[PDB]
């Protein structure tokens, strides 16, 4: 896989972002990871976690998987790092995401992504307190 530009155009919640890529803005929908919605427990601060992450980074990537680049509503689904740092993988290990929606063919970071939601886990961290 390999990583591509992309700006912030805006935070959205835990596990989508609105960016520019290839000069056209897009929303991103995080892939391998289920945050909660802003409505329930532990959204506004998942929501909030990802939006200090992507407003404080001096560079977003985006990097996709091997399938498919877009999902049913027109969102990109991709891995997206601030500052080389993978979101999904910071949500996992800061117990704010649950890893879920694993499709065969768009799942190469699945078990780095389950080793973080372990660690969380086993220190009882947000989600899993
Ligand atoms: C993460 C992801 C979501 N989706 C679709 C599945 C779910 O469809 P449904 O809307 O029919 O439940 C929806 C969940 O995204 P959200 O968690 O953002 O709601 O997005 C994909 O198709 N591929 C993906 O990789
Ligand atoms: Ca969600």
């Amino acid at each position: 896989l390999h990583k591509e530009p992309a700006t912030l155009i805006k935070a959205i919640d835990g596990d989508t972002v609105k960016l520019m890529y290839k000069g056209q803005p897009m929303t991103f929908r995080l892939l391998l990871v289920d945050t909660p919605e802003f409505n329930e427990k532990y959204g506004p601060e998942a929501s909030a976690f990802t939006k200090k992450m992507v407003e404080n980074a001096k560079k977003i990537e985006v990097e996709f998987d091997k399938g498919q680049r877009t999902d049913k509503y027109g969102r990109g689904l991709a891995y997206i790092y601030a500052d080389g740092k993978m979101v999904n993988e910071a949500l996992e290990r800061q117990g704010l995401a649950k890893v879920a929606y694993v499709y065969k063919g768009n799942n190469t970071h699945e078990q780095l992504l389950r080793k973080a939601e372990a660690q969380a886990k086993k220190e009882k961290l947000n989600i899993w307190s």
